[PDB]
């Protein structure tokens, strides 16, 4: 859907901003320093389950540039595994807000961020 | 959930870009010049109605900046049937994407189109 590369990366890097916003303001819930109403939280994971889906589709063939790192083509298996499993941590996190579990969802956001970082340890250029 | 405007001002600012590349990658589907799958239109335009509903909220209290008219604050009511109306024409899209309707789709394409156009010419500086 991108005419040119640098299209590409402003859809992921807008793509990014969307999902730190609505991952990060649940932080003031998760320590307990907001309310927690369980409508609220599932209704913004659902958003977020959608908005996480979105990046990895824009880096595609010739779509290199940003920061993002070219071990993200060359390895594309790899990169592929890290993208999958942040998906799967995102699901874990869906099934706590569905449940209106407080506690499972203060783990599940810990192993979503887990994996936030660690994509980017990876593949994200300093 | 924006620690400063200028928070907001991004926020709005990436799902406008994500709302432009979900809207505008049909153009071609909607001219012929791209073949029309139906399951592929479907999800493409539950994606654009999670993603219509993102930016209004982030014009909240104390949001002023970027390219969003002061007018979007003191005419409250006046920005809200906007933006209301353009979720209305993305229930229409999603009515037809949803039926694989394409006749529809192109109608509903065009309408959404429209209400995007009416705000910007309002709302948005030059
Ligand atoms: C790899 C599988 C990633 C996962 C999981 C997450 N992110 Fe990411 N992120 C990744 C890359 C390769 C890049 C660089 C994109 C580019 O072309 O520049 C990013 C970037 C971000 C950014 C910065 C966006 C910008 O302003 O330019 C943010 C804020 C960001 N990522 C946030 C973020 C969050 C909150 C995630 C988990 C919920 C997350 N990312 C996962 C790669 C990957
Ligand atoms: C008012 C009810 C709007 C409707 C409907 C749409 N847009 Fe919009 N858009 C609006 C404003 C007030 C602004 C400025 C935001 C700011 O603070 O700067 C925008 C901006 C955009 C942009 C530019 C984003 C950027 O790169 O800075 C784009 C690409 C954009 N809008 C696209 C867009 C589309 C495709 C819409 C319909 C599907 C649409 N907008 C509707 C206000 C409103």
């Amino acid at each position: 859907q991108f005419a040119k590369p640098e299209d590409a990366v402003k859809y992921r890097q807008s793509a990014a901003t969307l999902m730190a916003s609505h991952f990060g303001r649940m932080t003031p819930v998760v320590k307990g320093q907001a309310p927690y109403d369980a409508a609220q939280i599932k209704a913004n994971v659902e958003v977020l389950k959608t908005l996480s889906a979105l990046p990895w589709a824009a880096f595609g063939p010739g779509t290199e540039g940003g920061d993002a790192r070219p071990e993200i083509w060359s390895d594309a298996a790899s990169f592929k595994q890290k993208q999958q499993a942040f998906q799967d941590n995102i699901v874990k996190l869906s099934a706590a807000a569905d449940a209106g579990d407080l506690d499972k969802l203060r783990a599940a956001f810990g192993d979503v961020g887990a994996s936030c970082k660690a994509c980017h340890d990876a593949y994200r250029k300093k």
